[PDB]
């Protein structure tokens, strides 16, 4: 008895068959009516078309290049009889491209980054601030400034980002509540932004605690990951990089800003995967993140800025990935930064390799009257079994995020180019909440500064707990 | 049919049955002949206390503490009829107080690390200077200076500090072997310091990687090691901790100097297991090692000084600890030092929990015409079991240090007090070596600059790769 929320009228082309699109294509069979013939999954790996055989769904071996993007998609995507809908769950394809072409042939559209065409991330004539997400993040702002309006293309919407931006959203409204005010729920950007201004909200960690465990032991050489390893360590060594509060009185010396854009972010000239932060959640209290570089961190400050006449920013949250991987990650990072390279090989933990453990996903609103917040998902993998085959606790928050996202397309196909942060954020958490587990909120009284200094000096701020001064894990 | 290669008749006084006390206690047994009952062990825990009554050894099962430690002590080093031997494996002991009062009453007596009365480790008001290792060493050098010579006492006789003294001295003759370097074996201090200037040894690693692996994932909230996990905690708090070598051209901020002793050493102002260095060993290739404070670091950096007429040190080698823990003990730092506080519980790995692994612990020695090589163990667990009960890996290569240190002591009755430096090298690895497994030395081509500079600007020193500027890890 799953609900089926919309007919698709069109081809469904699923760009990539890893663990999010084997975790996805069963939801969008079980949530969408549409002739099965329509939907066709397109990789390059013999391992993915392995399974989609086993699967009986249509499956094209071949990767999207910029040499081919054009022939190969506008006629799967005008195929008929009606709008289809481009999925694209790929690394090493140009988010942007294939955006800008579905919209320009009516067909909808979402990812889950904003990834660009192979030979980028480590091209070595571009500097780390064009490596930065904040750069690619600007280019689809660009091309929703140049085409206004249009067809409804969804930018990075997974779990983070994607999820998130809906849990901020709950957070504010439920932290107003909680300190007893009523009444006129935000309905536009400027109302958000204040509403966050008002409640004193300095800051926002997307706080992650992984705790799925595997069946084996970390094999040496081997990067273990429970989503794309060639995904994450290609954020991994992208610039460390955060949505830049108006409370802030101290940046890094090897922090940057932007000459351009939305104004929102500074970057570090450092790998994000090996820069420590002090952070907090339910299960982990306590506990070291990456500041791995993500798209939310900028859109969501970028969201929740109230600026004057002048157009000049007089409020803005901090916000960053604050992310504590699978112990496996953790150990596979230690690995990868302290040998230079790469590990030789690398898998993904299937769920059938998974003994126990949860993917505990929420938001940190910290810097209001009630010190710290905590709002997110503690889907275990025990209870994703149960409700959704193909994929662990990870993939689940990922592709009920894109079920989510492609429901709310659907119902409003004339949006344009849209981020998380743009959707109705009660009708998405309403499709996505049955694959998410324990839904929380959680108070706390910790601070990074609980338990300093300690022995040796440290360089903090006491006045002001929860300055990045006292979050990054410095000498 | 293992050699037993002296009788001890008077009183063996074991205090502390750790894990360490478990693996020597056979050792002893196997190799001395005494009568059983000569044997006294005294520990507070009550485990400790089953375990010797499970092998009818004499236990009393008290603290040794400042103020009971003379009327406790004295009437167990002085029963006779022989002379007595303290060997002292214990934590929150005074080596010095009780090495003094040992000394005092004619009984050898043996360590593996100058500890402390408990509450000095986090007394604080202590300044850092005061809990560096280089200060608790000066205490010892000192009392061997107001009272040469006498009854033996060995000082930091285990595996590290310990073993890797005599490692360091075979490999400095391997080194001159290989390259070519004339002259007699080196018989006294000065000679060994002039070998390893004229070899060109600009530094040395004690380059360390275990990989034992457990039968069961790291649970939350437990510190997991496979050795003291208290001595671990406390070493790793202790200020990051070398010896400085004359070629270094640059230091961090926030190192320092001491204004007096042996003046071999510098310390950091931060904890040494959160301090990472660029490192290798033969089995982990490149890899991460933490910057624990050692004994040896001072120790040996110490012994290898040539000094010029006027006193000034001309030559000196770079030399730390460059540690990497296995698996569990990785995540168990992550964890503590990400939670700012110590775990609920903890637990050291028994033999019987370990699947397979080896502690691959020797010296890396570097900057001369082979840039580097690395001499010493290979023992796995598998190896351990064969040979020696009731520990790992990492305990044999400690316990077998002692029983290597006990026999020079015995051999060697009066010649005060004694660091590993100061023993025959050669007889102590003749008793050692069948407990180490695969003894190799293997140069490598490696260096801390290798694929360096990458994606971001660093702090490097282009002109002399084994800089310490090169090896610590700015966090
Ligand atoms: N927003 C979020 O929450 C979130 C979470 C996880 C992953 N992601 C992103 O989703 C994407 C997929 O993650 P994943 O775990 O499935 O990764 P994955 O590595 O498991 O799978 C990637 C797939 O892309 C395919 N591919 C490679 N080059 C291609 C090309 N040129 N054309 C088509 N396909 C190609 C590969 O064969 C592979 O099957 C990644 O880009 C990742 O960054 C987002
Ligand atoms: N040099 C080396 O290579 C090396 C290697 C490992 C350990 N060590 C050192 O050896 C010592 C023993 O290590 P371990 O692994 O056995 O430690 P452990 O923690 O396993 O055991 C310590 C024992 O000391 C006992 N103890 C505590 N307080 C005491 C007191 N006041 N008097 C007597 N006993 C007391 C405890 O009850 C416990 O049984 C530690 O100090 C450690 O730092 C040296």
């Amino acid at each position: 008895d799953w609900p089926v929320y919309h007919r698709i009228d069109g081809p469904i082309v699923m760009i990539g068959f890893g663990s999010i699109g084997r975790g996805t294509l069963p939801l969008i069979e079980r949530h969408f009516a549409f002739d099965r013939s329509k939907l066709v999954v397109i990789d390059p790996s013999d391992e993915a078309r392995k399974l989609a055989e086993a699967r009986g769904v249509r499956f094209i071996q071949q990767a999207v290049t910029r040499d081919n993007y054009r022939e190969l998609l506008v006629p799967l995507l005008t195929a008929g009889p009606g709008q289809g809908f481009c999925v694209n769950l790929s690394v090493d394809t140009s988010s942007l491209d294939i955006m800008e072409l579905a919209r320009e042939n009516g067909a909808l559209y979402i990812d889950t980054v904003v990834e660009p065409w192979l030979g980028f991330y480590f091209d070595p004539d571009l500097k780390p601030e064009a490596r930065s997400n904040y750069a690619l993040r600007e280019t689809v702002l660009a091309a929703r400034r140049n085409k206004p309006g249009g067809t409804t293309a969804v930018s990075c919407c997974g779990a983070n980002p994607g999820m998130v931006s809906w849990f901020v959203k709950q957070a504010l409204v439920n932290l107003a509540a909680d300190l007893g005010v009523t009444g006129e729920e935000p309905t536009t950007r400027e109302e958000w932004a204040r509403l966050a201004m008002d409640l004193g909200v300095k800051g926002i960690h997307i706080a992650e605690r992984d705790t799925q465990r595997a069946s084996f032991p970390k094999p040496f050489d081997v990067f273990v990951n429970t989503f794309s390893v060639e995904g994450f360590v290609s954020e991994g060594l992208q610039p460390a990089e955060l949505g830049w509060g108006t409370f802030e009185r101290w940046m890094p010396d090897n922090a940057r800003g932007h000459d351009s854009g939305c104004g929102a972010g500074i970057y570090l000239l450092q790998p994000g995967a090996n820069t420590r932060v002090r952070s907090w959640t339910p299960t982990a209290m306590a506990q070291y993140g990456f500041l791995v570089t993500h798209n939310e961190s900028i859109s969501i400050a970028d969201f929740l800025t109230v600026r004057d006449a002048a157009g000049q920013a007089v409020y803005r949250p901090t916000c960053h990935y604050a992310y504590h991987p699978c112990n496996d990650a953790v150990l596979s990072l230690h690995e990868m930064f302290g040998s230079g390279k790469r590990q030789s090989d690398w898998r993904i933990l299937d769920e059938t390799e998974i003994v126990d453990g949860i993917d505990e996903l929420g938001v940190l609103l910290y810097g209001h009257g009630k010190n710290a917040y905590w709002y997110g998902s503690q889907l275990s993998i025990e209870e994703t079994r149960r409700i959704a085959p193909d994929q662990n606790a990870t993939g689940l928050q990922v592709s009920s995020a894109v079920l989510a996202g492609m429901v709310w397309a659907l119902e409003n196909p004339n949006a344009g180019i849209v981020e998380a942060d743009d959707l109705d954020f009660r009708r998405c958490l309403e499709v996505q909440t049955p694959y998410l587990g324990p839904v929380v909120g959680v108070y706390t009284d910790w601070t990074p500064l609980a338990g300093r200094p300690g022995l040796f000096p440290e360089d903090i701020d006491t006045s002001d707990p929860w300055q990045f001064r006292n979050v990054l894990v410095r000498d």
